[PDB]
């Protein structure tokens, strides 16, 4: 505690599950014009 020299575990525990990464799904929202007759 506080101030890691002596392991607790004997063996490092590994996730049972290999977690699912999904790649990024941003989009366009909207194209505006400032000078503009419409």
């Amino acid at each position: 505690s506080a101030t890691t020299p002596s392991q607790l575990l004997a063996a490092v525990h590994s996730f049972a599950t290999p977690m699912v990464v999904a790649a990024a799904v941003v989009a366009v929202e909207s194209t505006t014009i400032s000078p503009n007759y419409n």
